[PDB]
């Protein structure tokens, strides 16, 4: 297809772009643009990612896909996450479509991008129960006070778990941003072979000791 | 599988590594290591990539896979190529296995890496006739004097076509390195629906005018 040719050409072009957008000053401006984006989506409604699909050719969604993507790739990794107490180390991608969640964690459209800052609440989504990848199967083992490390554009952000809740999919109040807090939530479905509910592991930003063993 | 988990974890780790290996000094040392590698493989035999398979778990092959890969990814793009007279813009990957050649161009193991230098002769391989990607279908339209641009670790190399030959697969004499020349060959199979022969488009290095319209 023309689709495939275009896809191959874009892989080439983004490889080339990546050597022109990786300087400290461009990482800083990509991150600053992500913060501006986060301010602009503060009111957005937040839909369940297993039960709904985002409108992926809308204008704002196409804009979202340009954030954290100075190379202009298709489906780039936007950040990584590490949860060493359950030995998880996984890439995060834009959105939560079916193919994304088979190969990594998805970022829930309508929530802040995971670049830190007060007033933000990124929601990072993973399957549990997918054949042949662990993903968030062990999120239910995470405990209060466990650390979470996000890496994004060369920066490392540290979060500590503070709440663990199980809720119905319609109920997203625990996902609200709070203008005075820098938080993230990890979400997966539960229980095993049913997935009628959502497990929400919330964490808040803490200082990163430069000598953290987990770095 | 554990294989999938490991693959996902490595995607995360290489995303993180990519922000630590992209400085000018590391691009220079990756390129210098590639030149050293090229010197070490000057005598290697060169097998037809459609008719043979490299031993992909041998020691030297695993070393090859670490070249042009400071991020330590699985199957990274190692370089891109542009041939504007046939409107081709494609990524190049290590090796020439089946899955590589479905998604881009492959680099023929045993030939120099495409980083330039006298005494080198990289061979870049593409299919013709694959359903649903053009790849090297139009290589047969390339003419003498046409330019070829390789981009690698942020550098751009310009080559100009000087020979076009059709040969049998066993016959690789036109692929020999020449200690006084900086050359590349593009190879595909021919003719349509038969692929009994190989089309070899050879080009030599020329000065890159910084104001080349094709940049």
């Amino acid at each position: 297809s023309n689709a495939n040719n275009a896809r191959q050409a874009r892989v080439a072009q983004s490889y080339e772009n990546s050597y022109e957008v990786d300087s400290p000053a461009v990482r800083d401006s990509v991150l600053e643009a992500a913060r501006q984006y986060n301010t602009s989506v503060v009111g957005f409604p937040i839909l369940d990612p297993w039960l709904n699909r985002a409108s992926k050719n809308s204008g704002p969604y196409l804009d979202y896909l340009q954030q954290l993507n100075p190379q202009r790739a298709e489906r780039p990794v936007i950040a990584s996450i590490s949860i060493p107490t359950i030995d998880a180390h996984l890439p995060i991608y834009h959105g939560t479509d079916t193919a994304t969640l088979e190969h990594g964690l998805g970022h829930l459209y309508g929530s802040a991008l995971p670049v830190g800052g007060t007033g933000t609440h990124p929601v990072i989504t993973g399957h549990s129960g997918l054949a042949n990848a662990t993903l968030f199967d062990n999120l239910e083992d995470v405990k209060e006070h466990d650390p979470i490390y996000i890496t994004v554009q060369g920066e490392t952000l540290k979060y500590e778990v503070d709440a663990i809740n199980v809720v119905l999919p319609e109920d997203t109040k625990l996902l609200a941003p709070d203008p005075n807090k820098d938080q993230i939530t990890l979400i997966t479905c539960t229980p095993y072979a049913v997935n009628s509910h959502r497990l929400l592991v919330r964490a808040h930003r803490v200082d990163l000791d430069p000598n953290d063993p987990n770095l």
